[PDB]
């Protein structure tokens, strides 16, 4: 039931946890042995800690591929592809310090040992010295925590498995079955070490609130709140002897609570009453402290001392040792889980406190310098760029810090307006030519005694800056030829230059993502008909029959038929805008004719039809037949709507709100109210801005036409109400979150033009629609003047009486529907 993504994502969040356990052994149980030298030889802290500092390594650098290979995918996959993660691992055989650790601490006398390096002399003061809970901790949950990176291990082959078996690349699959082969030597020499039966105990020992209610409702006299309103999680289920008591009480431990029960399984009860195994003897709040107590002759052994606020302390045995230290594990663990936090938390801050940065000079790179309300400008959690010098955008394209793949694309969909492609191919190269750092003064004095510099901070700054800068070239290089490829096509040394860029690269730590970009280049390189799902419904007929285009008109070609032949035309229009129609708000100026054809072929088209609706009502004297007229015309736009050709929609609409057609009061009050409604509804799309067109444009199906009129009021306003430039401390930076926002509104149009639609042209009908001239060779406001004279014509404005007018239409006015027939 889960995808190959899933466990992507589970693991990753795993091996984060993980990650932080590993560095809470490390710097906080294990920092310490170190520390005392003259206590704790380097075996000693061998003998106990293993390689958990290569383990630690190897997870680091393991989530970190993990994390660039996301970051770097694609929508051009079906998933993240991480096999190659795994398999450059495996084959560097960098596994095999697992199974050396889990040989060491799982070896049968691990526990004895340990505990011997704990009381040697002065250990145990020791340890307490380090503070609080320290010696505890040490003592009853490192050995639990040390346990870790062996359960950590053994779900890897699990994974692998899971991950191979869902793939959904072959080269991805390929890889995993490569990583899964490689750890076979691995695994089955983990296999045997925990397959013993110690360490089998000991692995079992440490492996929805339905079990809280089901526990509760299986005691008898309950006391207090629910175990849910105090308890988050369920820790373990034993038996232990509570010095004093009478009968050893069964015992449920939560995070919250440690419930002390008697059992009285299988006694015998009376009628009516409670029949729960167990019944409440004592419930303790899990907020106080637990100290640990050594036998007695009181016949006690294997026992703890628990202590309770203002309460008087309990004692408890156990069975056995083992039992003992399950028991302390989670008492203890449950007692310091957050001083331990806390341990951690100081000095990972300490840790990443000394750190100091260190860029390339600016003198030898030039996105080195600093940041400044001259080259950029923020948005008043990541950074949102308001404005900057083409510089620092390449720079925040490229970030080192954080991610935002959102960058990658508005860059490349909107950067030629202010970075030509050559330029921008140069200042990207430049980008990832980063000099590294001249050695340390601490590097110096290694090399001068003739050994090997420790170069702690060469290594950090190609990790932390080097790396992800260069990944993330590549990154936007990649996007680039996968996603606009046109650049390339229109300037063949562009692509020879990137070509020759991407072939450059040396090191390993590329090849993988070199490779890959040289293949999908050369896939660009090797390599407008139709094809439905389904079949277009038959053409229909009416009144006027095929051929016969001298009969056509409002009334007599079939509603159903119109509406699509229009919406065939309108999509048509609607797919030839191309984006550079719209830039720069050139429909607007005095070259827009040149500049915007096919825009204004659109809309002119759609006034022409506007105002051929009008000329059809008004020049209809008749009463009866005029009622007939808008009658069809509002049935032609229920199938407008059906098909989702919102401009076809609009244009009715503007005709019905016209001057001359908005007062045929007479008209509109013969109407049917079912269609009433559908006029209202429709001309409810536009009220109020347009919100409810907006939320229906949003929720509809594709193929459809929107309606244009609404992405040209943004783009123009959008381009009137944002500067070009920023102004900041006097440089001139070029505003891109402008050009990001007329970008975002292309590309919905584009989002919305690829959908064709599943009907089938009907040459004539077509014909008679691109003919359509309502204004024959009158002026506009003559035309207009005319319309709205005839409406006053035909409906006087009161007290003026309704006169009659005869009949114009020798044919049945009798609509034939706007239900699809089916035969053909």
């Amino acid at each position: 039931e889960q995808t190959y993504y899933d466990l992507v994502k589970a693991f990753m969040a795993e091996i984060r946890q993980y990650i932080r356990e590993l560095n809470l052994i490390i710097k906080v149980f294990r920092e310490p042995f170190v520390s005392n030298s003259k206590l704790f030889s380097a075996n000693d802290v061998e003998n106990i800690f293993s390689r958990i500092v290569d383990i630690h390594e190897l997870s680091v650098k393991l989530l970190g591929h993990i994390e660039d290979t996301v970051e770097m995918t694609d929508e051009g996959s079906p998933h993240p592809l991480v096999g190659s993660c795994f398999e450059d691992l495996a084959e560097e055989l960098a596994f095999d310090p697992y199974e050396s650790y889990a040989r060491d601490i799982l070896r049968p006398g691990f526990h004895d040992r340990f505990l011997s390096q704990l009381s040697k002399p002065g250990a145990a003061l020791y340890l307490q010295s380090i503070g609080e809970g320290f010696k505890e901790a040490v003592q009853y949950v490192l050995p639990r925590l040390l346990l870790a990176p062996v359960y950590h291990c053994l779900h890897y082959f699990e994974l692998l498995k899971q991950l191979e078996e869902k793939s959904e690349d072959q080269e991805d699959k390929e890889c995993l079955k490569q990583a899964i082969t490689a750890l076979l030597n691995v695994q089955s020499g983990m296999e045997k070490i925990c397959s013993k039966s110690l360490a089998k105990r000991r692995l079992s020992e440490s492996a929805a609130i339905k079990k809280m209610n089901e526990i509760q409702k299986n005691i008898d006299g309950w006391e207090g709140k629910d175990i849910g309103q105090c308890c988050n999680e369920f820790i373990m289920e034993g038996t232990l002897t509570r010095v004093g008591a009478k009968h050893e009480r069964h015992i449920f431990l939560f995070d919250g609570l440690m419930i002390c029960c008697k059992s009285n399984h299988g006694q015998p009860r009376l009628p009516g009453a409670s029949n729960a195994e167990y019944r409440l003897k004592e419930k303790f709040f899990m907020r106080k402290v637990q100290i640990n107590d050594k036998d007695d002759t009181n016949e006690y052994k294997h026992a703890f001392e628990i202590i309770l606020k203002d309460e008087n302390s309990v004692i408890f045995s156990a069975k056995s040792a083992e039992e003992k230290n399950n028991w302390m594990a989670a008492l203890i663990s449950l007692q310091y889980r957050s001083t331990l936090e806390r341990m951690l938390d100081v000095t990972m801050l300490q840790e990443e406190k000394e750190e100091q940065m260190r860029l390339p000079s600016a003198d030898v790179y030039r996105f080195a310098e600093p940041d400044s309300e001259e080259n950029i400008i923020f948005e008043e959690g990541i950074p949102i760029i308001k404005a900057g010098t083409v510089i620092k955008l390449i720079e925040r394209l490229t970030y080192h810090m954080y991610a935002d793949p959102n960058f990658v694309r508005t860059f490349l969909t909107t950067y030629r307006s202010f970075c030509k492609p050559q330029e921008l191919l140069s200042l990207i190269i430049e980008r990832f030519e980063i000099p590294e750092p001249e050695p340390t003064e601490a590097d110096r004095i290694a090399i001068e005694n003739g050994d090997q510099p420790l170069s702690a901070e060469l290594k950090r700054f190609r990790k932390e800056y080097i790396q992800p800068v260069q990944l993330r070239v590549l990154n936007v290089c990649r996007h680039w030829v996968e996603h606009h490829f046109y650049d390339f096509e229109r300037d063949a040394y562009l692509l020879q230059r990137m070509e020759e860029f991407i072939g450059t690269v040396r090191g390993k730590a590329m090849k993988k993502w070199v490779e890959s970009i040289t293949k999908i280049i050369q896939r660009k390189k090797i390599a407008h008909n139709i094809t439905f799902q389904s079949s277009p419904p038959t053409v229909e007929w009416h009144i006027s029959r095929p051929g016969h285009i001298e009969t056509f008109d409002l009334l007599t070609l079939h509603p159903i038929e119109i509406a699509r032949q229009l919406t065939l035309l309108e999509s048509d229009l609607y797919r030839a805008v191309q984006p550079s129609e719209l830039v720069g708000s050139v429909w607007t100026k005095e070259d827009k004719e040149i500049n915007s054809p096919n825009l204004l072929k659109m809309i002119r088209h759609t006034t022409n039809l506007t105002l051929w609706f009008e000329k059809c009502i008004v020049e209809t004297e008749n009463l009866e037949e005029r009622v007939a007229v808008v009658s069809r015309i509002i049935e032609i736009l229920q199938v407008f709507q059906e098909l989702n050709n919102f401009n076809g929609v609009l244009e009715v609409v503007s005709a019905m709100n016209s001057s001359p057609v908005y007062r045929l009061d007479h008209t509109f009050e013969q109407i049917p109210s079912r269609q009433k409604k559908i006029l209202e509804e429709a001309h409810e799309l536009s009220e109020d801005h347009y919100k409810k067109y907006l939320a229906k444009l949003r929720s509809i199906n594709p193929p459809c036409v929107p309606f244009f009129g609404i992405y040209l009021t943004n783009i123009l306003k959008t381009e009137e109400g944002n500067p070009e430039v920023l102004k900041r401390h006097g440089k001139e930076l070029i505003n891109f979150s402008k050009r990001r926002k007329v970008a975002e509104i292309t590309g919905e149009i584009q989002q919305y033009q690829n959908q064709p639609y599943c009907l089938r042209v009907e040459s004539d009908i077509k014909r008679f629609f691109e003919n359509l001239n309502p204004m024959g060779n009158s002026m506009e406001k003559e035309f207009t003047d005319y319309l709205f004279n005839k409406s006053l014509e035909i409906e006087p404005r009161n007290p003026k009486p309704l006169p009659r007018f005869p009949k114009k239409y020798s044919y049945p006015l009798k609509s034939p529907g706007v239900r699809p027939s089916n035969p053909r």
